[PDB]
């Protein structure tokens, strides 16, 4: 029996037995990726709350230098998707081999058992992980990440509500009370289509429905006890009041929008909002086309798909 439900995308039964969407099913990690060339490992980065993750590792084919980082959160209205699927595998081997990049795909905790902010402190918690590594201070060190990370290259990212994880983790290192072990710093932000949202239509955003907007179930799902609802900071970043994103912890930041996309103009105020922040850093703006939310991932065929690839690889850099 029912106890909770945000068609397409979630069930939830009263014995906490839950129906997701599943847009591709989980595959296995690859000691060598036949078309890319990518290795790959399913890790614990912490058992308890449990998270997870892969790493990607593109042939090293010259090991003069170090390699950056790229921590990516997978998409899915933090209650559906997975760092392991097919799309995110497929995806994450051809832009780490593209970019020559090491990827870390974060398996988060989801609705319904981990409410927000739970994904956001796995975030974090990977971020230190990462940061322990640079310090010695890892008690369980990934040799890929010893033997051929560039730490000072660490970018952070995703899809969707992915992207709106990876900016929640930019605010909190960019706070002065925080700090990743050995004062680790992040380099650079990429945010495709981040999921924000807020209780009055802006844009193109249809007027009547807003009431009902598919965001609107998602966040109170997410995130029922977040005070001022869809208007907390966490969700709209543009609210009166939120932190003040001049204090983003990132020195350059990629914003991604698409045409169809549902948040193109909460995406396109958000970045407008960062210019006129006072923030220091490098801001830029990518208009990847007339697609949907991640469809590079979808179909990485199109020279559209291939135009955004080149486009992160010359970012991620």
């Amino acid at each position: 029996e029912i106890v909770k439900e945000v068609l397409p995308l979630i069930r939830v039964y009263k014995d906490g037995t839950v129906e997701r969407l599943l847009s591709s099913p989980n595959v296995a990690a690859s000691p060598e990726d036949p078309e890319t060339g990518v290795s790959s490992k399913d890790i614990v980065i912490a058992h308890n709350p449990y998270v997870s993750a892969r790493i990607f590792l593109p042939n090293i084919n010259k090991s003069h230098n170090k390699l950056p980082i790229f921590v990516y959160f997978h998409g899915g209205a933090f209650c559906v998707e997975s760092a392991f699927s097919f799309f995110v595998h497929r995806y994450l081997n051809i832009l780490a081999s593209q970019a020559n990049i090491i990827a870390v795909s974060v398996d988060f905790r989801l609705l319904p058992h981990h409410p927000l902010p739970a994904a956001y402190e796995d975030g974090w918690t990977t971020l230190q992980w990462i940061a322990s590594h640079a310090n010695n201070t890892a008690t369980n060190p990934e040799p890929w990440l010893l033997n051929h990370a560039d730490f000072n290259k660490l970018y952070v990212g995703g899809e969707t509500s992915g992207a709106n994880l990876a900016h929640n983790l930019l605010l909190r290192a960019g706070n002065g009370n925080q700090s990743l072990p050995g004062d680790l710093k992040i380099l650079g932000g990429l945010l495709c289509c981040p999921f924000f949202w807020g209780s009055k239509p802006i844009g193109s955003e249809p007027v009547d429905e807003h009431e009902q907007s598919l965001a609107m179930k998602v966040w109170n799902l997410a995130c029922p006890d977040a005070p001022g609802g869809i208007d907390n900071p966490w969700i709209n970043p543009c609210v009166a009041g939120a932190p003040s994103l001049a204090t983003l912890g990132c020195s350059k930041l990629l914003v991604t929008i698409t045409g169809r996309d549902e948040f193109r103009d909460r995406d396109i105020l958000y970045h407008d909002t960062v210019k006129k922040s006072g923030w220091e850093g490098q801001l830029e703006l990518f208009d990847a086309g007339d697609e949907e939310h991640a469809f590079q991932l979808f179909k990485p065929e199109t020279d559209t798909a291939k135009a955004m690839i080149k486009r992160l690889a010359s970012f991620l850099v």
